[PDB]
């Protein structure tokens, strides 16, 4: 009661599908609109907001008003919606005021007022509406009110342009519509064709036109207003000169920036100012349609500089942070943000080289694919700072710039405890996340593929997603990290098992291989098809960080299903679909490999090994506890092994000896998901090393140890030496449900309980010995399998699911680790 609770939290990572980019230059906020109709509005690190519209629609446009705490969206079934930021409670929240869609005459043609362009006049009193027809409505905030009095025609703009000037087509698309920046009665209005009128507001003229000899995709104005930078459909830009004296201009100068060969069109560009003289130009596209053309590129231009910017993924909306105001002389930009379909790039464009700036949150969880994750709570201090450390030295290429989106006042205050979330990826990558409290920002990165062997267009690859899968079978399956001794034991899919060690500085050493022949005492099978990995014989430089020491593959080379490693006695388990076997990664000695293949298997079998479990209970002896390993299968097998592992004084002199004490046959034959040993207190025995940082926490050795079993179905307790039941839970024969993972779980005085996700999404909460179900709970749902196969628990009641290939969804079973993250945005 006092002790269980399950609410929904908060989403880490990249969204998933975005469609819309906005930002406030005064708020410094990012904002993020998807395809499933919800915004995010990004500030500082902890200050995050969370829309949804009530239509499921995808948001195309996101303009934050200016310098107000409202914007406006528009959605492709051309709704508009006004947003706010209302402080409930001394904590600023997203809410939808009001809410409005442009209609027209009943009998008129639905596209022809398919909002185009919004303009948000500097006011913060009218929005002028592009449309598809070439007319421009006035709509006033709030209220939502169309006037229909200020509506501004298109034959009503022909009507004010000479003859030869009037050439119009049927749907005159409004593809330019922007302010004066120096003027609130001037406005810019942009055809597709090639118009481009500045418009008197108040008395209804024309101060300022010419015709484009290409169609028009969008323009730009200048600080002062007295220049344009049209940039058009055949891959070419112009400037033009913008003065009452002459209101009917030719062209300043026209080029297409790359080659003389046919190119692609510049969908969007800019001129901004510095006060050096020195213009940034920054266009999208212009690329040419001989090679380059069928690539996402943002080209900017500065002082002689020219970097053509390409993405892995479309570029669906960027911007540039300048230091300036509307009423400042210069732009001085400093950053270019840019919302790819997969990932956000944030360049410096102050610092020389334009180096990339490291992303404080939104970074992309799925540059490669994600393939497990591990959550370790609790991370000693000792660790934690030399995992972030190791992990600075790889992080210098990037910008010296502070984050610049810091927006906002973050009200949630300091992480209770050090977590830390490790994901392997398809790739071979490892990534060490800081999970500590709510936002999960990167620490470091750990490759293990280095144990396996023009000049125009300035092109320049930038982002860390890679939309190809160059091996699968560098895939990372099973994850486990010591932290107290610093240990990483990683298992990989064409069956290698690497132990690596963390240290401060680089070494260049050889990586000792020892092969786990897993069919030894078999012989009749021949492997067929994803045949091993090929590891570099000579010896390979590491950088700081976690480098590896031994490298056992397994043969068959078929996809580790389960590991286990005990630091203290320097062991690894290690089992794929066939067998499994323990190895001795201080002496890189093999102990034992068995095969569990039936004799009559399938063409999943019965002897596929799914858990393993070091211990340190009786076995054999009644009174004489020694150290052992479990296994267990799918058959319902659950082997156990009594290991002799020698004093500290002499682990390098004599080697480690195991033999088979146990064959446990669970008669209902379901796969084995968890193996768990309790102490005299049935409290759950201690990972390696826990105890010998915490002597308090020896588990209770007078009093008779029990041995929990949770298979598929049900849950069976036992007890050591002699496995007698004495316990039993049969949870599918009951409710209808099966145990995908199981794993314990310490609530807060504080006792041990078992943490059950069921395959139809609930999870439940089981007491410890009797197995009683102290609580029941709904995260995912049923139907949603790919999430609820990549979900993790934690020690103290906290987990994490995929929402989507990009997404982490993390929430709270315990009372005492909740959290609801507060900020506040003011001014
Ligand atoms: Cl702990």
């Amino acid at each position: 009661r006092d002790l269980f609770q399950f609410n929904k939290t908060v989403e880490h990572g990249f969204p998933h599908q975005p469609s819309a980019l906005g930002y406030s230059p005064s708020l410094r906020i990012l904002a993020i609109g998807t395809r499933s109709g919800a915004i995010k509005l990004y500030g500082a690190p902890g200050v995050e907001f969370m829309g949804l519209h009530q239509e499921n629609n995808a948001v195309t446009q996101i303009h934050l008003l200016p310098g107000q705490c409202q914007l406006v969206t528009l959605l492709d079934d051309n709704s508009l919606h006004l947003w706010s930021l209302k402080v409930k409670g001394g904590a600023s929240e997203l809410q939808e005021d009001e809410s409005f869609t442009l209609r027209g005459p009943p009998g008129a043609a639905p596209s022809a007022t398919q909002i185009t362009v919004v303009l948000p006049h500097s006011s913060c009193e009218l929005l002028y509406l592009g449309t598809e027809s070439g007319n421009v409505f006035v709509v006033q905030l709030p209220a939502f009110r169309a006037l229909e009095d200020r509506t501004i025609s298109s034959d009503a703009v022909l009507q004010r342009l000479p003859e030869e000037a009037r050439h119009r087509r049927v749907f005159e698309m409004v593809e330019a519509l922007q302010e004066h920046p120096r003027d609130p009665n001037q406005i810019l209005i942009g055809y597709s064709r090639g118009l481009v009128v500045i418009w008197d507001l108040q008395g209804s003229r024309v101060l300022y036109h010419f015709l484009s000899s290409q169609q028009l995709e969008n323009i730009w104005w200048q600080r002062d207003g007295r220049l344009l930078v049209s940039c058009h459909s055949d891959g070419s830009y112009c400037q033009w000169p913008v003065s009452s004296e002459a209101q009917q201009p030719e062209p300043l100068r026209s080029l297409v920036p790359y080659g003389p060969f046919p190119c692609k069109a510049i969908t969007r560009i800019l001129w901004l100012t510095t006060r050096q003289g020195l213009p940034f130009t920054i266009f999208q596209g212009g690329m040419p349609r001989a090679s380059y053309g069928d690539r996402h590129c943002i080209s900017v231009i500065h002082d002689g500089q020219q970097t053509a910017f390409d993405f892995t993924s479309r570029v669906i909306g960027f911007t540039v942070l300048t230091e300036a105001d509307p009423a400042a002389t210069f732009d001085d930009p400093y950053a270019l943000v840019v919302l790819a379909e997969e990932e956000l790039v944030v360049i410096d464009l102050q610092t020389a080289g334009w180096p990339p700036v490291q992303l404080p949150y939104l970074a992309s969880l799925h540059c490669s694919a994600i393939t497990c994750s591990h959550h370790v709570s609790n991370i000693p201090l000792k660790l934690w700072e030399r995992i972030i450390a190791a992990g600075s030295r790889q992080n210098a290429h990037f910008s010296t710039m502070e984050w610049p989106i810091d927006g906002g006042t973050s009200l949630t205050p300091a992480p209770p405890q050090r977590d830390l979330l490790l994901t392997g990826h398809e790739d071979g990558t490892v990534r060490f996340w800081d999970a500590s409290g709510v936002c999960l920002r990167l620490l470091y990165k750990l490759s293990t593929v280095r144990v396996f062997l023009d000049e125009w267009p300035p092109l320049r690859k930038v982002g860390s997603f890679d939309p190809y899968s160059d091996d699968p079978r560098l895939g990372i399956q099973k994850i486990f990290l010591c932290k107290y001794s610093g240990y990483l034991a990683v298992a990989g899919t064409a069956g290698q098992v690497l132990v690596l060690e963390l240290n401060d500085e680089a070494a260049e050493q050889a990586v000792e291989q020892v092969e786990a022949d897993l069919l030894q005492d078999q012989e009749g099978y021949r492997w067929k098809g994803h045949e091993r990995l090929a590891a570099r014989s000579g010896p390979v430089r590491f950088e700081p960080g976690f480098q590896p020491f031994v490298l056992v593959q397994c043969q068959p080379p078929a996809v580790v299903t389960s590991l286990a490693l005990h630091s203290e006695w320097r062991l690894v388990a290690f089992g794929t679909s066939h067998g499994f076997g323990l190895f001795d990664h201080q002496q890189r000695r093999q102990v034992f490999v068995k095969c569990t293949l039936h004799p009559s298997d399938q063409l999943s079998f019965t002897g596929f090994v799914r858990t393993l479990y070091f211990a340190d209970t009786y076995l054999k002896d009644s009174s004489r506890h020694c150290p052992s390993l479990w296994a267990g299968t799918n058959g319902g097998t659950i082997y156990a092994f009594s290991l002799r592992v020698p004093p500290a004084e002499r682990r390098m002199d004599e080697p480690v000896r195991a033999e088979q004490a146990k064959e446990i046959q669970l008669m209902h034959r379901a796969p084995v998901v968890g193996i768990l040993v309790l102490d005299g207190h049935s409290v759950p025995l201690p990972e390696p090393l826990e105890v010998a940082h915490d002597l308090s926490k020896s588990p209770d050795m007078q009093g008779s140890h029990q041995l929990l079993v949770v298979s598929e179905e049900q849950f069976k307790v036992f007890t050591l030496p002699k496995v007698s039941a004495k316990l039993k839970l049969k949870l599918t024969a009951l409710e209808g449900s099966r145990v995908r993972r199981v794993s314990v779980a310490h609530f807060g005085y504080g006792e041990h309980h078992l943490a059950v996700l069921t395959n139809l999404g609930d999870i439940q909460v089981v007491s410890l010995p009797l197995l009683k179900p102290q609580v029941r709970y709904s995260c995912i749902r049923r139907e949603d399998v790919s999430g609820i196969a990549s979900c993790v628990f934690t020690k103290y009641g906290q987990g994490f699911y995929l929402i989507s290939p990009s997404e982490f969804e993390r929430f709270s079973l315990s009372t005492k680790w909740l959290v609801e993250p507060r900020c506040l945005v003011d001014s």
